[PDB]
Order: C-alpha cells, then sequence, then structure tokens
C-alpha cells in the first residue's frame, strides 16, 4: 500500500484487508422474472473471493454456471509491477458500470448492465439482466449444463475514447452429455466519476471458479469461491 504514485496507494487503500460484498440481481430470460441475492468477502490481496448467492424468486430459470461472469474483476491480485494497470480499483469509490453482451452459440443472448461501487464499508454489485432468443429444449432453459466451471484467461484492452477498459472472451460450459456450450462474452467498463482513471496497457487476468452447495440450504443457491490474478507484463 506504500507505493511511489499516489493514484496507486488511493486504490490500494480501499483494498487492504477483507472487504464485504453485495450482490444484486434483476433478471428476465424469456418472459421468467427471478432475483439473485449474494453475500461474501474479497481479498485482493490473495485476488480471493468467496461468496454464496441465493435465488429469492425460488426455482432459478437458468443454469447457475451461466451467472458466475455476470455475478467484481476489483478484487483481481494486481502484481506490484502492474498496479498502475488496475482500472478497477482506480474507479472507487465512486465506482463503474459493467455492461456485456453473452451469445450462447445456436441459443439466446444476455445483455447485462451492472454498478460496481462502495456503500460505506460494503462493495455492492447491482445488475440488471436481460436474456431473449432462448430455445425451451436447448441447453440453457433445458438445465443440461454440469455443476462445474474451467480456468480461464480475460485479455484487457483500454478503450482510450470511453476512459474505460474493453474485453471479448469465449466461456465453456460443460454439457453432461460430455459436448461443451460456447458463451462469447463482449465486456466494457466505464468510471461512473468524473475524476481521473488509470488506463492500462495490454494485459490479461488469469481465473479459477469452483462451485459448491450449501449441504444445510433449502434455498435454489451457488456456492462460489473464484481466485483472479493479472498477468502478461513482465518485470525482468
Amino acid at each position: 500500500h506504500h507505493h511511489t504514485d499516489p493514484m496507486v496507494s488511493k486504490g490500494e487503500e480501499l483494498f487492504t484487508g477483507v472487504v464485504p460484498i453485495l450482490v444484486e440481481l434483476d433478471g428476465d430470460v424469456n418472459g421468467h422474472k427471478f432475483s439473485v441475492s449474494g453475500e461474501g468477502e474479497g481479498d485482493a490481496t490473495y485476488g480471493k473471493l468467496t461468496l454464496k448467492f441465493i435465488c429469492t424468486t425460488g426455482k432459478l430459470p437458468v443454469p447457475w454456471p451461466t451467472l458466475v461472469t455476470t455475478l467484481v474483476l476489483c478484487f483481481s491480485r494486481y502484481p506490484d509491477h502492474m498496479k498502475q494497470h488496475d482500472f478497477f480499483k482506480s474507479a472507487m469509490p465512486e465506482g463503474y458500470v459493467q455492461e456485456r453482451t453473452i451469445f450462447f452459440k445456436d441459443d439466446g443472448n444476455y445483455k447485462t448492465r451492472a454498478e460496481v461501487k462502495f456503500e460505506g464499508d460494503t462493495l455492492v454489485n447491482r445488475i440488471e439482466l436481460k436474456g431473449i432468443d432462448f430455445k425451451e429444449d436447448g441447453n440453457i432453459l433445458g438445465h443440461k449444463l454440469e455443476y462445474n466451471y474451467n480456468s480461464h484467461n480475460l485479455y484487457i484492452m483500454a478503450d482510450k475514447q470511453k476512459n474505460g477498459i474493453k474485453s471479448n472472451f469465449k466461456i465453456r460450459h460443460n454439457i453432461e452429455d460430455g459436448s461443451v456450450q460456447l458463451a462469447d462474452h463482449y465486456q466494457q467498463n466505464t468510471p461512473i466519476g468524473d475524476g481521473p482513471v488509470l488506463l492500462p496497457d495490454n494485459h490479461y487476468l488469469s481465473t479459477q471458479s469452483k462451485l459448491s452447495k450449501d449441504p444445510n440450504e433449502k434455498r435454489d443457491h451457488m456456492v462460489l469461491l473464484e481466485f483472479v490474478t493479472a498477468a502478461g507484463i513482465t518485470l525482468g
């Protein structure tokens, strides 16, 4: 948190120690309305997130794995030599908008808009999700995805004209028959505040996600362990 750049110091300062997280999603997929509420904690020092999500409207009409990317990259571990490149922390506490279109190959798309900001000491992720053009027989509304996730690298590019970042990446979801469902993500992030942000050189976030269940939980839910580390700029 002792850094030579006071702009870095201000961001690092806010993410020193364990930060409580609240997640709120309102969704509509092919006219199925649903809400998700999430709580847990982030430790940017280790790039570690632990979250439990509950569907507060009853049964989730889509498989949990499809919402992992939607349901907080400000908890990524940036190596010391890369902290000038951390757009996500530099946007805080006023926060950032995260907008995505997710194309499910041979199926529907998700459109998502999220505000990620601090309410007091709490980091909040407030999401609107719209899904259209899904098949009723398909892998998503048909619940044919396995309850698991895989290692994945995001490439991060600056958008100088938007004072933000953009990324374009593929998620592979395991289908129960051994096949895969591809999900093409398009992502843009823009600051909420008017102050300056750090615009990064091209680099990547390495992600690792583990899904589990709370054996005592009767509500429809997901437990999520994520590790996210930045890489791809060398020190020497």
